């Protein structure tokens, strides 16, 4: 879609999926690295 926003096709196919990206992904990640902010720095190294 980097050529086909620019082309005749402004008509978006797949705006649904789109969606679901910036309005699920995106903030379930922020949410969910928020709350485990240092589970993924942990490593049994002694972080948590």
């Amino acid at each position: 879609f980097d050529g086909g926003s620019r082309g005749k096709g402004e008509h978006f196919p797949y705006e649904q999926e789109i969606k679901f990206f910036a309005k699920v992904v995106l903030p379930l990640i922020d949410q969910y690295f928020k709350n485990h902010r240092l589970y993924f720095l942990s490593a049994a190294s002694r972080p948590l």
